[PDB]
């Protein structure tokens, strides 16, 4: 497939899989300590994992679990996050610079960080309490996966999650299934880029655990990658004003969820199919997801959509705007 | 000015002054009743205070405060929302069928229900165990303090908040204020909308206690109410992949804070500076608010700025535009 090497992205699931264990260790640690408050805290698209683990912790924990853009917790303080907090971080270099002040800034006043990054020696895991290994190179659903490990195996100790052993067990099968979900949507990834590639406008829409989905996608490789224009808004607010944007001509890609709110998706697909001829609906639940448990997709969905996007429909947006992925005007090339 | 009524206006802010006494008896009755988790949960244009309510708790609390999306709330339940809960809901009609929703589900459940409405008859009021009489015509401004006059309430009983009195007191000042400031910004307000009235893409960046407001002026005015494409982005996260879409012709919003993030949007401000030709900045801390202590004002800013966004440069963009902010296409039009 193009942009895709198949041995690199196992060579991957073999990694993120060869880390749930430190990651269910450091899960048993939190809890075998005890912990006050879970705070969440990242920068950009690793915030979207994050952004899904809240809305899971939602409906499943009494828990406090929050979610926090590092640089306005830094700057703020919060009442509620104190000496028995636990602040989990995660980056990719184990560099960037919000992640590893706010672990620093946790170290200062004796409060415990989780580094989910890929070397011990990184400033984020020198700041660190426990280090979670994250190895793999390329896929956001490596992200959400170490997540889980580490997240539900804290729920599964607090009486909260009694399916753990099979989700964990089968959380190692979610790669293969993604591998086979890219193929399936290969050819669809190229239709939509093909037609879409020049938009000058595209409205994107999801919500609940979906959001990170949509909020990644639009701003990190649409906006950052290919400078393309889009409007991320969730499904259920969309219909408090962005709907009166909709007309024939304008693009509009939902990506629905498999929880409690796919009915909100729903209200935007019947309307946009009736005011758009340019809606694009991405589905999780068109995707089959073989020796997992039915009980699981929802929290899967998030991964499945995330392989789809990031991998595959960024690849066909290059091919046809002929803009690398790696060009940047601004990010990272001055100082500001 | 244009499109204003002075006399509508401070008749509007002596029916809200009027409410305070009562906003101040449920806060106590919360109090003394007891609860375990406030939820702020609304739709749209009034989770914008309660956006505000969420980043001051941040802050200034201990207790348990929740901002939600009430679709969202009523879809997926919340493990955190019990039978010692209150919920709080907001709505100009008293009709307003998600916050409606949520009441009723409340009242079935025997969680209690804050409601601010206009009419203690309301299916909104009806549905409630405390009604707050919200009686103004125009200025998200008074959403902002009947909520301020609860959630702040609250907090002084809780031994969270030693400046109430002065900060209730003085809060009653604050509309006379904010008629000044109207007619400071009411040029200014005009030379943005002939500036931009055309803009077929405007990007608005705000944050925190400020994010609330973006977000309003965002979608439910302009989106909504004069069909221009905007992007709303955070300032924090506009670092992170938003800001490679800037460039000399594009025009960025940016509404400042008054609180510890401050500094988040000042790194947008001078980013934007070497840019855009096209940066507008918006700056409550250029609005005088006498009477009112300097420690408070960044509690008031939101309203500083909802009332020079929302009122006059809304009434500015319409004189240009010549397309009346009451027309909708799809909003209320038909069955969706």
């Amino acid at each position: 497939m193009l942009g895709f090497n198949q041995d690199e992205y196992l060579t991957s699931a073999r990694e993120i899989i060869a880390a749930r264990q430190k990651a269910e260790q450091v899960a048993d640690e939190i809890y075998q300590a005890g912990f006050s408050s879970l705070f969440f805290a990242s920068v950009g698209g690793s915030l979207a994992p994050m952004m899904a683990i809240n809305e899971f912790a939602k409906e499943l924990t009494t828990l406090p679990v929050y979610v926090e853009q590092a640089a306005e917790l830094i700057h703020k303080g919060n009442k509620r996050l104190n000496k028995d907090s636990v602040v989990i971080t995660l980056s990719k270099s184990g560099d960037t610079k919000e992640s590893v002040a706010i672990a620093e800034w946790c170290k200062a006043q004796g409060i415990r960080v989780v580094a989910i990054t890929k070397n011990a020696d990184s400033p984020l895991a020198q700041a660190a309490t426990w280090h979670i290994p994250m190895r793999h190179k390329n896929g956001v659903e490596y992200e959400y996966m170490l997540l889980y490990w580490l997240f539900f195996r804290v729920l599964s100790r607090n009486n909260e999650f009694a399916s753990y052993d099979r989700f964990a067990s089968q959380l190692e099968i979610l790669p293969a299934n993604l591998l086979k979900a890219k193929q399936k949507f290969d050819p669809q990834a190229d239709a939509i880029a093909s037609r879409y590639h020049n938009s000058d406008y595209m409205m994107w829409v999801g919500g609940a655990e979906m959001w990170g989905e949509v909020y990644l996608f639009s701003m990190c490789i649409l906006e950052e990658m290919q400078w393309k224009r889009t409007r991320p808004v969730s499904s259920a607010e969309f219909f408090h004003g962005a709907l009166e944007l909709l007309e024939k001509d304008v693009p509009l890609i939902l990506v629905k969820g498999e929880g409690k709110c796919r009915a909100l998706d729903e209200r935007v697909e019947r309307f946009a199919s009736k005011i758009t001829d340019n809606l694009v609906v991405i589905d999780p639940k068109a995707y089959a997801l073989d020796g997992i448990d039915d009980e699981f997709r929802w929290i899967m969905a998030p991964c499945v959509v995330s392989t789809l996007l990031v991998d595959r429909l960024a690849a066909h947006f290059e091919k046809y705007t002929g803009h690398s992925l790696d060009i940047r005007r601004y990010y990272r090339q001055f100082d500001y």
